[PDB]
């Protein structure tokens, strides 16, 4: 691990933040209503968006449309070109929070999950229409996310302790998981390659836990954290997964072994939000915190 701090900006808090694909771009999404993206080698700021006066709790690149998606707490979501910073759409998307905005690689569909207890897609295609409404969890959906290698099916991580995974198109799920954290599921994110049906969850009851959705089974629990779990991933390209916590650290830990390799405090107080460069450029992470956000190589 020869990590290299590539850039960081203090600001208010961090909700969301996400890489361009491409250009040397990370988008942050701030508590103050704000969304920047900044472009990490020259340390300058691309452009800026007041977007809102609520916080922008999510916010992803389309960057096959030239778009950036964000979903904030007067719960609409709005979506801008991110050349000309026009506003392309401005709608209500739930009555309630937006926790989570996934982008189907290959299909014009967005989801959002929300405090309202729904995932909802999206057709672009279709001037935004709702095209369906995913019901059946039982507290706040905190984290959506496409399987990768299949992404007619995500997966929802709920405060209800449960995963949902779902087909575009089918009113019920495929399957819950009851993963035993009991004070719910903040976050899921799926294992890339096609070795392992695995995905991951993250916890405020400290835990990280790596499931088999084929078999149902925990694979593994990843304990360490002393408070609220944030969020855990699979890197893209290395064998490690990085979570970060309320209790101010990320963690790098080994995907194989399962053990912690590093714990870091880049002096920001509570991790928020995570991203990874979809391709593993330079290996690069970021996460967003109370104070700022932090652009790292890991090597």
């Amino acid at each position: 691990l020869d990590i290299k701090k590539t850039f960081s900006n203090r600001s208010d808090r961090v909700k969301g933040i996400d890489f361009h694909p491409t250009e040397p771009w990370v988008l942050t999404t701030l508590y103050s209503g704000r969304v920047e993206i900044w472009n990490y080698e020259t340390q300058v700021e691309v452009r800026s968006i007041q977007v809102t006066e609520t916080p922008v709790r999510a916010g992803k690149f389309i960057a096959r449309k030239n778009w950036i998606i964000v979903g904030s707490d007067d719960f609409r979501i709005r979506v801008f070109n991110y050349n000309t910073g026009e506003k392309v759409v401005d709608f209500e998307a739930h009555p309630d929070y937006i926790r989570s905005i996934a982008v189907h690689p290959t299909k014009p569909y967005v989801l959002s999950g929300s405090d309202d207890l729904t995932v909802k897609l999206w057709n672009w295609e279709n001037n935004w229409a709702l095209e369906q409404t995913f019901e059946g969890h039982e507290h706040f959906v905190m984290c959506v996310a496409f399987n990768p290698k299949d992404p007619s099916t995500f997966a929802s991580g709920c405060l209800d302790r449960t995963v949902k995974v779902w087909s575009l198109g089918q009113s019920t799920p495929n399957f819950t998981l009851t993963t035993g954290q009991e004070r719910g599921v903040n976050y899921v994110d799926y294992y890339p390659l096609p070795d392992k049906p695995y995905m991951i969850t993250a916890s405020d009851d400290l835990t990280i836990k790596i499931w088999d959705y084929q078999t149902k089974s925990c694979v593994a629990t990843l304990e360490g954290h002393m408070s609220n779990v944030s969020f855990a991933v699979f890197h893209p390209t290395l064998p490690i997964i990085i979570s970060g916590s309320e209790d101010g650290t990320l963690k790098i830990w080994n995907s194989s072994t399962y053990k912690v390799e590093k714990t870091l405090n880049v002096g920001l107080e509570r991790s928020w939000c995570i991203a990874t460069h979809p391709t593993g450029r330079k290996n690069y992470i970021a996460s967003g915190f109370d104070n700022g956000f932090t652009v790292l190589s890991l090597g």
